[PDB]
């Protein structure tokens, strides 16, 4: 019993983590077999920054120009590419902890661990949720850039997230690994805005079921609702509309706790018109949304990997 | 910028993960040079657990009847030896993922981070606080015993905590690496009362801090307090009393952000007196007390470790 938000082990991912130094910038790349991996503004200086040509930056540096250290060793660079916004850099060496790894894009509402990272050394590691904005509500300091977030299952990590920048509004900007941005973000230090956010409603929903499995059970009510019903309210309260595909995927989660989805939603329409009234749900006085179906699964059934 | 509740990197403490099986029951063991360290309720069944004799019960066992898993090897158990409420299994074999390592036994109110393990495997990894009254409000499901919490300073492991068992309350309760509870709880299925538990002040005022830090700063004012002034506000709340060596401690975020330590006790006893009025500091609507002042620190200046 018990419920928190839980980080993947970053074991697998800790042995890729490497330091990328540019001249004058240093920020953290990810090693995968032969190819670094780091954002393209590691060529950078704080000024190029306002306004960035990266294509001729980079026809201005050499393999030579970029030093890579993996802890104490330091790497050979025997090639380098730019693919959208980030570099991949060729080294002599591939990487004796290479973990088995995909490369995933992510979509909004998904989950994933990050593993904060200075200087190629990791600091620690947290769970987040890509909001649906595109924008993720992190711990990033000067020097983070380069840090992945990604998913394990069993074996493999799935790699999805690489922080680029901070916003002047303090959220957390980044891309794929194929370097294409999540969101409308892109790597200047300019004035950007991120959509307006919204709650992600089949998380708030799995989470009131990891409830429910714990023992926090004083917000349940035998009134119900109808989808189309639950969905005016969602749109009153800000929160993404929940569809049929939602409802299936909480299906295990309602086949487990006995409560429909809509028994749920009937629950969850009162909390947001009515609030906590001073109680708390898993130590909370805010509903949660960064907990997918499939983590509170996992959690509540104890998946474990290598 | 930004501030999260963040584990430590886990990849040290995976390669100690192993499973131990005695009979009926399984569960996880930490292998370190060559000896593996697991809770002795192992040698349990579940009726044992009702009042079990372990000096009898481990009499009736020998080497060969330990089973130890480190992945795919199978272990050479070639002594064993209980030293209060651990199991200390010698090994064939050392391991070679052996990190720089000690023993701690940790102090309520410091955190340290856990790793959730099944069945010797890691499922996730999160940040915990010690209690005042020695529980841990954890994540642990049947099989997460002998999962062991620890704090990294640079190249070296501090172990602190094995879990041992679920509390009929749902909190749980565990060991240092050398055996001894936490509290005053047993290796026993009874009824066990945890005290009394409380708010760890410091630990308030250091996140009230990193919100300053991080521009939440509706909650100063201009009054002020007296140390003992602000004691009485907090024996009301069921708030730790605050002493000169906690405001020693937050000496250095005092002087980073500028605001004394008995100006923040002022802005915190009128948030205790009139709560938050639906504001949220650090996107949180309780006062957060797991984070300590040295927390906050590595946070807001970026530590790593290796």
């Amino acid at each position: 019993s018990g419920f928190r938000k839980m980080a993947f082990p970053s074991g697998k991912v800790e042995g890729c983590m490497v330091q990328v130094t540019c001249g004058t910038t240093t920020l953290n790349g990810l090693w995968l077999d032969d190819v670094v991996y780091c954002p393209r503004h590691v060529i950078c200086t704080s000024e190029d920054m306002l306004n960035p040509n990266y294509e001729d930056l980079l026809i201005r540096k050499s393999n030579h120009n970029f030093l890579v250290q993996a802890g104490n060793v330091q790497l050979r660079v025997i090639g380098h590419s730019m693919q959208n916004c980030v570099l991949k850099l060729k080294v002599d060496t591939a990487n004796p902890k290479t973990p088995k790894y995909k490369f995933v894009r992510i979509q909004p509402g998904q989950t994933f661990s990050v593993l904060a990272c200075y200087n190629g050394s990791p600091s620690g590691v947290y769970q987040c949720a890509m909001r649906p904005n595109f924008t993720i509500k992190g711990s990033f300091l000067n020097g983070s850039c380069g840090s992945v977030g990604f998913n394990i299952d069993y074996d493999c990590v799935s790699f999805c997230y690489m922080h680029h920048m901070e916003l002047p509004t303090g959220v957390h900007a980044g891309t794929d690994l194929e370097g294409n941005f999540y969101g409308p973000f892109v790597d200047r230090q300019t004035a950007q805005a991120a959509g307006t956010d919204t709650t992600i409603t089949v998380n708030v929903l799995a989470w009131l079921y990891a409830a429910v499995i714990n023992g926090d059970r004083w917000f349940l009510n035998r009134f119900t609702t109808t989808l189309n019903d639950f969905n005016l309210v969602a749109m009153k309260y800000n929160y993404e509309p929940l569809t049929q595909d939602h409802v299936d995927i909480l299906g295990p989660l309602s086949a487990q706790t006995g409560i429909a989805v809509l028994d749920m939603c009937a629950s969850l329409k009162e909390l947001l018109q009515n609030g906590m009234n001073g109680r708390t749900i898993l130590s909370s006085a805010l509903l949660e949304d960064e907990f997918t179906p499939f983590d509170v699964v996992r959690q509540c059934s104890g998946v474990t990997f290598q």
